[PDB]
Order: C-alpha cells, then structure tokens, then sequence
C-alpha cells in the first residue's frame, strides 16, 4: 500500500512521545496544512504529493519557531518545503548552462545528478542537505521513495520506501530508547550498544547500506 | 496546459487524411477505449496515465488489422501505433530488462539531461513501435533537464534518447502538419516520409525526428 497507515500511526507515537520526554519540541509542532493550502503548493510546483506525504502535512505543518525534532533536523513547513523546491530548481537550470561525481546507493535506484525539480524537501540540515521525496526514480528505484540529497550528499541513499516508513522508522528509535537530551536538544545514541552520540545522517547512511547488503543475495 | 486539446484537433486531422488518402490505413485505427480499460491498464501497471495519452485511447485503441498476412501498415510513416494491450505487455517485458540488468554501450540524452541515461526505465511507457525493439513513448521520470510525460525513443537501437514533443499532442499534432504539408510518399501503398518543399529524399521517420530534436537543441 501506499504508506498513510505508517504516517498516521507514526505521528501519534511522536506526538505522545515529545509531550512526555520534551514539551519544548512537542510546542513546535504547527497546526495542520487545509487542503487548499496543499492545494495551491502542488500548483505552484506542478505536482502531486504522494498520499502519505498529504497525510502528514494534515497533522503538522512543519515546525515554527525552531530546533529540530529529527534528532535535530527540522521538519519543513510547506512554505519551506515550496520556497527550497523552488532554490534546488533554479540549481537545476544553472546546472543545464554550465553542462565530484555523484552516486545512489542502492545503485540506480536515485538518479546521479546533483539536483532534481522532482525531489521534493520535506526535512532540512540547516546546512544545505534534506530528507525528502523522489518523484523520478531511477531504475531500480520506486516512486515516491524517501531520499537524502544535498550539499553533501554527491552519493544519495533511499534510506525508505514511502513517507510513512520512514517517520515510523523514527518513531520506533524513540520508543526504542535510541535518545539522548542536551528540556534541551535530542539526539541519537544505539542504546542496546550503550554507544556514542551519532549524527542522524550517518546512521541512515549506515542502516542504508546494511539493508542493500543484507539484501543483495536474493534474487529468484 | 496539458496537450489534451492538441491530441483532439491532431486526431481529428489524422482521422480526415487517411480516409481521403489511404482508406486501408483509416481501416485499421482501432474502436476506441473506455474508462475501464485504461483504468485496469493503469491498476495493472501502477501508473498514471498523462491526460493527452488518455484522450488518444479514447479515440483509438492502437492499429489492428487481422487480415493482411504482410502485417499491419504503420500510420506513423511505418510505425505501429500500440493497442492498449500490447502497451501493457511491452511495458511489463521492459521492466524485466530493467530488472535484468541491475548490476548496453554509453547512453546519452538530447537535449543533455533531458532523459535519464539508462537502457530502460520502468516509467518509459511505449506508445509506438517498430517491432525491432525500439519505440516512442511517453516518459515519466525525466531527467533533471527534462519535463515529466514528454515523448521520447528508445530501445535496442537507441543508445542515444531524444526528446521529440514536449507532451503526446504536441507529438501527434506535428505528424498531422507533415501530413498537410505534403510530406509523404505511397509505396493502397505503404506510408513513407520525404520532405516535398526541398524535394527531399525517402528517410526513415526516426532519423527525421532525430534530425529535428538536435536541431531544435542547438538554437
């Protein structure tokens, strides 16, 4: 299926888990996008939002302030997810003028370029790089897979299958105890490994790589 | 907009000039499909349609003709417009070629970055062929350069992709006006192109498309 069961699911275990383990995050948590607001952003970027993506702007439009509740990274407003669409397009077009090489891991599943109109931000670094949406998969990709891409991501990883997925991806490492405070900033740490604090990022890139491996024997 | 409304005006020409000029190749543009074909086409597959190749189904389903041993006669300057059902099974037997070769010389794209550069894609969905493995076709997931459901080749010969319409009606409506202007010769006969305004000679229509898309590039 599509992935909105996955979303809505998530939000709740987040929605709880922040009113309980750090207020301060759960109150930047906006109110929910209406559908014209949804509406008007697919006009204005020419496209349609997979359903899960809709769903969880239903229940938060992004975060307002505003430190970020994934580990640190902030979840988009739309404005925000518009206005950086936008930024990474007209990158696109400047890199059609002018025309460190860039990689997908699985291979083939994103395409090899550094920006595309169709990956759509939904998470920001503050720095340049996002998780979001690939609207124009490879060819071993899927539509609508979850993405890394950015300054610094010259290699991206599809590091989930839909929106959903991945929040709930989330969701599960902070009912896992996966957490550390610095109430103040959130921020990862394996737990069952007692391990060091580890940037967000990395650990996608890693659990990315581990699942391609895991996988790579079957075919049929 | 769309291109829905160039696919009507460009087949209502089509329908007008193969009656008047070849009634055999009028006789082969198929009954068109309704809602529930195109719907399980799409459920089957698990994509979307763009409008203007919608509209098309619903004036034609593809060329038929049962009868004529030889094969059926290619509106398109002798290739075949899909039905349907072969659009669904030709799509299928890409996406094994896709899953076949995950890990062919240089692919390439015109304009550069336009299609992806690949050998098969599960979203080119063939919309015309030759029944030499190469095809145009609607593309779905465009390269950076690119723009989503423009019309492309590819195939076994097209180690090099070129993006000939910017959506479906744009495609079939610049077939109609080689019609209007003449450029054709018959071989009923089999439909061939030439260009009669310079007196051109008889080319193959994909080296003709090719030819216009790097021009079309460069200006």
């Amino acid at each position: 299926n599509d992935g909105v069961s996955e979303t809505l699911l998530a939000w709740r275990h987040i929605d709880f888990w922040t009113s309980e383990h750090n207020p301060d995050l759960n109150a930047t948590l906006s109110d929910p996008c209406t559908q014209n607001d949804i509406t008007h952003a697919e006009e204005d970027l020419e496209v349609s939002f997979p359903n899960p993506v809709k769903a969880s702007f239903k229940i938060h439009d992004g975060q307002e302030d505003t430190s970020g509740l994934f580990y640190g990274f902030q979840l988009m407003t739309l404005d925000q997810v518009v206005a950086m669409t936008q930024a990474w397009r007209n990158v696109a077009k400047n890199l059609n003028k002018r025309s460190p090489d860039q990689k997908s891991i699985p291979p083939n599943a994103v395409q090899p370029v550094y920006a595309h109109p169709a990956w759509i931000p939904l998470i920001t670094d503050n720095a340049g790089n996002h998780i979001g949406v690939d609207l124009a998969p490879g060819p071993n990709g899927k539509y609508a897979q979850i993405i890394t891409f950015g300054r610094d991501f010259d290699t991206k990883f599809v590091i989930a299958e839909n929106w959903g997925e991945f929040l709930l991806s989330f969701a599960n490492d902070l009912e896992a105890g996966n957490w550390y405070l610095v109430d103040g900033e959130l921020v990862f740490r394996d737990k069952k490994s007692n391990g060091p604090i580890q940037d967000y990022f990395e650990v996608l890139k890693r659990r990315t790589w581990i699942k391609y491996q895991l996988e790579r024997p079957h075919r049929d």
